[PDB]
């Protein structure tokens, strides 16, 4: 799977927000062009001059993640974040140039991400009472992953003493992200697990927090609440669900090829954190199948 890689896995089972640091920086932010940031002002004026009903929103930049020793007390992650914007994404990760961006940020600062915005994402793998996760499918004319499936998300804008407040935007934003796209009640819904942090080698490396939430709704509850929306309530065309059980084997089925890099990380830290288990009983064969 070339199109994502993992740039942490977190342990114990995904970690709670009260053992994350942020620390929010403008040492963390994006370095100006080599030959000055006038190319990303010339690709937006472009852009409004033919759709003068787009604005720009502040992003969360993702630096690094440093975990701590495995097995330690006090905080387990420190989150290395700076601000970016829709504008400088759509000048820099969605440039046909991209690539050589990222061959100058290696040249001039040894960091291949140097000169990319980099926007920080939020993914849910979310679990129904019932044992399914639950997907998307993205609409054919959207002008990223057209007709892909996907899974809840979004792409979070802002507003350790300030970093607290940071971390609870991101663990509140991805439980907003599941009220506002799958019309569901916030009091449905589990404190959210942090399962690890993916990149989208398709888009120049930018990077999603992959988080598992649990809902007290069944399957066919879920499907309610979303379709009582109607057409106008999601930017998605239906809703599926796929048993724990079969999510396992989801890279050998013909459903991965038509998965978004974004969701396929969601998936593969599911399987790897919350799946994959370690102790006696679990781990027994009746309940662990080979192969
Ligand atoms: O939701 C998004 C979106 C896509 C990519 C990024 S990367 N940073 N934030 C983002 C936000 N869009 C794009 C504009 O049209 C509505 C859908």
């Amino acid at each position: 799977d070339p199109e994502v890689t993992l740039l942490l896995q977190c342990p114990g089972g995904g970690l709670p927000q009260e053992q994350i640091q942020a620390e929010l920086s403008p040492a963390h932010d994006r370095r100006p062009l080599p030959g000055g940031d006038e190319a990303i002002t010339a690709i937006w004026e472009t852009r409004l001059k033919a759709q003068p009903w787009l604005f720009d929103a502040p992003k969360f930049r993702l630096h690094s993640a440093t975990l701590a020793p495995i097995g330690s007390r006090g905080p387990q992650l420190l989150l290395r974040l700076g601000l970016t914007s829709y504008r400088d994404f759509l000048g820099t990760n969605w440039s046909s140039s991209a690539a050589w961006l990222r061959q100058q940020g290696a040249t001039d600062w040894g960091d291949t991400q140097a000169y990319l915005a980099d926007p920080l994402g939020v993914g849910a793998a979310l679990a129904t009472a019932d044992d399914f996760l639950v997907f998307l499918r993205r609409s054919r004319q959207v002008a990223e992953a057209p007709g892909l499936v996907d899974v809840p998300g979004g792409h979070p804008e802002p507003q350790d003493l300030a970093g607290q407040l940071v971390v609870h935007e991101l663990f509140s934003s991805v439980l907003q992200e599941i009220c506002d796209e799958v019309n569901l009640p916030l009091l449905t819904l589990s404190q959210p697990l942090l399962l690890g942090i993916a990149r989208n080698e398709t888009s120049a490396g930018r990077a999603s927090a992959e988080f598992y939430v649990q809902c007290s709704l069944t399957s066919e509850q879920v499907r309610k609440h979303y379709l009582s929306g109607g057409p106008e309530a999601h930017e998605s065309t239906g809703i599926f669900f796929v048993e724990t059980q079969n999510v396992r084997r989801l890279p050998e089925t013909e459903m991965w090829a038509e998965l978004c890099p974004s969701a396929k990380g969601a998936i593969i830290l599911y399987n790897r954190v919350q799946g994959s288990p370690t102790g006696a009983a679990l781990g027994s064969p009746a309940l662990l199948p080979p192969l």
